[PDB]
C-alpha cells in the first residue's frame, strides 16, 4: 500500500528527468529545477458501453420477418396489420480501465538568471516544457514557470 | 492499523520534500520550512452505476419488435394498437475506489527574511507552493504561505 | 482494548510535533507548547446507498415495451391504455467507512513572550497552526492560541 | 506494474532515437535534442460489432418463405396478408484491442545555432520530425521545435 | 511485451535497408539516410461475414415449394394464394485477421549535396522511395524527401 507512493515517486521522477534533459540544453546543466506533482488514478474501473444502431429508419432497418395484412373493404372500413422483428447492430465494448494513470499533473519550473531572462526565451522555454510534460488541458494540467535568481 | 499513520506520513513527506526541494533554490537551502496536514480517505468504498442511454426519441429507438395493428371504420370507429420491444444502450461500469486518496491538502510555508521579501515574489512563490502540493480546490485543498523573520 | 488508546495517542503525537516542529522557526526552538486532544470515531461503520436516476421525465425515460393501445369512436367515446416497461439508471456505492478518523480536533497552544508579541504575528501564528491542524470546522476542530510570559 | 513505466520509456527512446538519427545528418552529430512524451493506452478493451445489412430494399432482400395470399371480391371488399421470412447478411468482427497502443505523443525538439538558422530550412526541418515520430493528427500528437542558443 | 517493439523495430529496419540499398546507387554509398516509422496493428481480430444473393427478382430465384391456388369466380370475387420457399446462395467469409500488419507508414529521407540536386532527378528520387517503401495512399502513408548539405 507504500507502493502507490512508491510508484507516483517514479513517475514523477520520470517527467522531473524529462523536464531536466530537454531543458538543460538552453538553460544550463543546472540552472533549472522543476518538481512534477502527479496525481494518479489507482481506481480499479471496469466498464461495459453496449450500443445499438438506431433501426428506427425503415430504409436502414433490417427485418427478420414482417407479417403485413392490408384488408380493406369499400364505409371504407380499411384495416393494416403489420407485425416486424428486427435485427439490430450491437457493439459491446468491454474496457477495463488502468490503475495507475495520470488524473492530473502539476509541474514547477524554476530558472536561473542570466539579469533576467527575455520574454520570448521565456515563451519558448514554456512550449517546450509544456511539450515535455506531456501538457493536456483534458487532464486540467496546470504549468507554472518563473525565472528568479538563486542563491 | 498504525499503518495508516506511517502511511499518511510518508505522503506529508512526499509533498513536504518537494515543497522544499523546490523552493529551496529560490529562497534558500533552509530559509524554508513546510508542514503538510494530509486527511486521507481509508473507507472502502465499491460503486457501481449502470447508465443507460434515453430511448424516448423513435428516431434513435432500437426495436426487436413492433406489433402495429392499424384498424379505421368510417361514425369514424378508428383504432391503434401498438405493441413495442426496445433495446437499450447500458453502460456498467464497476468502480473500485481507492484505500488511501487524498480528501484533502493543508499547508503551512513559513519563508525566511532576508528585510521582508517582496510582494511580487511571495506571489510566485505562493504559485510554485500551489503546484508543488498539487493544489485542487475541488479538494478543498488549503495553503498558507508566511514569511516571518526566524530565530 | 488499550490499542485504542495508544493509537489516539499516536494521533496526537503527530499533530503536536508538528504544529511545534512548524512554529519552532518563528517563536523559537522552546517558546511553544502544544496538546491536542483528538477524539477519533471507532465505530465499524458500513454503508450501502442505491440511487435511481428519476426517469419522470419521458424525454429520459428509457422503455424496454410499450403496449400502447389507443381506440377512439366518434358520443366521443375514447380510450386509451398505455402500459410500459423502463429500465433505470442505478448506482450502488457500498462503502465501509474507516476505524479511526478524527472526529474533532482540539489544539491548545501557548507561546512565549519575548513583551507581548503583536497582534498582527499573532493572528499569522493561529492561521499558520489552523492549517497544521488539519482544521476543519466540518468536524467542529477548535484551536486556542495564547500568548503568556512562562516560568 | 512498474513495467509499464520500463515499456514507455522504451517506447519514447526509441521514438527519440529515430529523431536524433534522422536529424543528426543535417544539423550535426550533437546539435539537437528530443524527448518524446508517449501517453500510452494499456486498458485491455475488447470489442464485437455485428452488422447487418438493411434489407428493407426488396430487390435487395432475400427471402426463405412467402405466404401471399391475395383475396379479392368484387363493394371492392379486397385482402393482401403477406408473411415473409428473410435472410441477413450479417458481419461479425471481435476485436481485442492492443495493450499499449499510443494514444499520444508529445515531441519537444531543441536545434543548435550555427547564428539562427533559416526558415525554410525550419519548415523542412519540422517535416523531417514530423514524419519521425509517426505524426497523425488523429491522435492529436503534438510537436514543438525550437531553435535556441545552446550552453 | 516488448516483443512488439522489436518487431516493429525489424520492420523498420527492413524498409529502410531497403531505401538505402535501392537508392545507394544513385546519390552514393553514404550520401542518404532513411528512418520508417511504422505503426502496425497487433489487435487480435476477426470477422465474420455472411452474404446472401437477392433472390427477389423471380427469374433467379430458387424455389424449393410453391403451393399456390388460385380460385375465381365471377361480382368477380377472385382470389390468389401463394406460399413459396426458395433456397438461398449464401458466401460465409471467416477471416481471422493478421497481428501485425502495417497501419501506416512514414519515411524521411534526407539527400546530400553534391550543389542542390536538380528537380527533376529529385522526382524520380521521390518516386523511387515511393516504390520502395510500398507506398499505400490507402493506409495513409506520408513520404517526406528532402535535400540538404549534411555536416
Amino acid at each position: 500500500n507504500d507502493a502507490q507512493l512508491k510508484f507516483a515517486n517514479d513517475v514523477e521522477s520520470r517527467i522531473q528527468r524529462r523536464i531536466e534533459a530537454i531543458l538543460s540544453p538552453i538553460v544550463g546543466n543546472g540552472n533549472v529545477h522543476a518538481q512534477v506533482t502527479a496525481q494518479l488514478d489507482f481506481a480499479n474501473k471496469e466498464q461495459t458501453e453496449e450500443h445499438y444502431s438506431p433501426n428506427g429508419d425503415a430504409s436502414k432497418a433490417t427485418l427478420r420477418s414482417r407479417q403485413l395484412n392490408i384488408s380493406e373493404q369499400v364505409p371504407r372500413s380499411t384495416q393494416r396489420n403489420e407485425t416486424s422483428n428486427y435485427e439490430v447492430d450491437r457493439t459491446i465494448r468491454h474496457t477495463k480501465m488502468n490503475v495507475g494513470d495520470i488524473e492530473r499533473l502539476s509541474v514547477a519550473v524554476v530558472v536561473n538568471y542570466k539579469l533576467p531572462l527575455t520574454a520570448d526565451q521565456m515563451k519558448q522555454i514554456e512550449d517546450l516544457t509544456r511539450e515535455a510534460m506531456g501538457f493536456s488541458d483534458k487532464r486540467g494540467d496546470t504549468l507554472n514557470v518563473v525565472n528568479s535568481p538563486f542563491s
